[PDB]
């Protein structure tokens, strides 16, 4: 069967909580786990020397002080930069504001003292290997990224790199996914034991034609709305459940990262949310007594 139909309700920190902390940094992950997130959610790219690093965009421009495409830079180049240079609470990463906007700019580079409990390295772009070292016992939702939407070779390069590494850990508490369905198929071929979730065309095909997503799928990981169509409804999740799949919902501009939304998606029987505000979600769950993995409680439907 599917263990993930019981792993609910999940607080899956979107890149660690991009509205509450520098996205894809160890600070964000360490913070997010500490306040009660059941699962990390993160993005992977690869350096010029084929090192899997945890970053979302193909270019380091938006979240750091540097410039260039991750695949053009070595890990040693990428690691020295400040992955909190442009963080602003409530607004992820936004360059060009008064330097006082940035409460954690410069901590990686040593110009400000880190908050208590963290080192300057907790604010750089981490190797995926270092995140796995740091969370041996936390499930990690990993998403394969590429150089551009149409650069199918870069997704496949990353899928290869990812499966090799995840195999070496011998772990199984992952969910690997990509917007590019080819990457998922290639990843599933190289690492059949690791749970996946469908890419874009598999989701369309399931929603539209009933076609079950690739063997090995544990969950459907869906935005709330897409191009006007409401995806994460009670009915859609009723059917996904009936067909044996979990539903994890993300937001990221398709619907507001706010309290009413999180509540509606909880009420829609989703099994996990991917909030940019993992603190805000954790408070809602605690306050409502919603069942959690292990810790039982209220079933909101
Ligand atoms: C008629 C057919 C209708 C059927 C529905 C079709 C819907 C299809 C839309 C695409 C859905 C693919 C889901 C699989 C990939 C995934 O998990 O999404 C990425 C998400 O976590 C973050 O979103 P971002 O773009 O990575 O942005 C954040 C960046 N950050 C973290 C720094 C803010």
């Amino acid at each position: 069967d599917n263990p993930w139909l019981d792993a609910r309700v999940l607080n899956m920190a979107h890149a660690g909580g991009e509205n509450e902390a520098p996205a894809n940094t160890l600070y964000a992950f360490k913070r997010a786990v500490k306040l009660g997130a059941n699962m990390l959610e993160l993005d992977v790219q690869s350096t010029k020397d084929d090192q899997l690093v945890v970053i979302h965009n193909a270019t380091v421009d938006q979240t750091t002080d540097g410039t260039g495409k991750v695949r053009d830079l070595t890990f040693e180049q990428v690691h020295e930069l400040d992955a909190a240079y442009n963080f602003i609470p409530g607004r992820h990463a936004v360059p060009g504001e008064p330097p006082e906007s940035y409460p954690l700019r410069g901590v990686r580079t040593g110009e400000k003292k880190p908050p208590p409990g963290y080192q300057p390295s907790d604010f750089a772009i981490p190797k995926l290997a270092d995140v796995l070292e740091a969370f041996p016992r936390t499930p990690i939702n990993i998403e394969i990224k590429g150089t551009s939407d149409a650069d199918i070779p870069s997704f496949l390069h990353n899928a290869k790199l990812l499966a090799r590494l995840l195999k070496k850990t011998g772990r199984t508490d992952f969910i690997v996914t990509s917007l590019n369905d080819l990457a998922v198929a290639k990843f599933h071929l190289l690492a059949p034991d690791i749970p996946i979730a469908p890419g874009m065309a598999g989701l369309a095909a399931y929603f539209l034609l009933g076609v079950k997503p690739m063997h090995g799928t544990v969950a459907l990981q869906i935005p709330v709305r897409y191009q006007g169509l409401e995806i994460a409804t009670p009915e859609f999740i009723r059917r996904a459940h009936a067909d044996g799949y979990a539903v994890h919902v993300w937001f990221s501009g398709t619907a507001p990262d706010d309290e009413a939304t999180y509540n509606r998606i909880i009420d829609s029987c989703a099994d996990g949310l991917m909030p940019a505000y993992p603190a805000l979600l954790e408070r809602i769950l605690d306050e409502r007594g919603i069942e959690r993995p292990g810790r039982p409680g209220v079933d909101p439907c």
